[PDB]
């Protein structure tokens, strides 16, 4: 019903921690716009090297700054479950999931 709406929890057993479910999709979707051959070639290198979700590779690479190596260092492992460090931690949204409530 479009009045109460009270589920339990929207989480898919695959990845832990937030910022790696919907955002990502949008992230890669947003990062896609701004891309270059250089970074691209690197991204591929990350996949070929590691082989992690491209999107993630694109994020990792970027997150790093644009270093396949640096990325790998992160991709391989990453932050040791850190509370807050690097990057701005803020939430945003226009409504909810990208696409859905449009018409019908």
């Amino acid at each position: 019903g479009s009045s109460g709406s009270s589920g339990n929890q929207n989480q898919t057993q695959h990845k832990q921690r937030p910022q790696a479910t919907a955002e990502q999709i949008r992230l890669a979707q947003m990062i896609s716009d701004h891309n270059d051959a250089d970074f691209e070639e690197k991204v591929k290198q990350l996949i070929d090297i590691t082989g992690k979700n491209q999107d993630e590779c694109v994020i990792a690479l970027h997150d790093c700054n644009g270093d396949v190596n640096r990325a790998i260092n992160v991709l391989l492992e990453g932050n040791p479950d850190t509370h807050s460090w690097e990057m701005v931690g803020k939430k945003k949204g226009v409504s909810g999931q990208k696409s859905g409530p449009s018409s019908g």
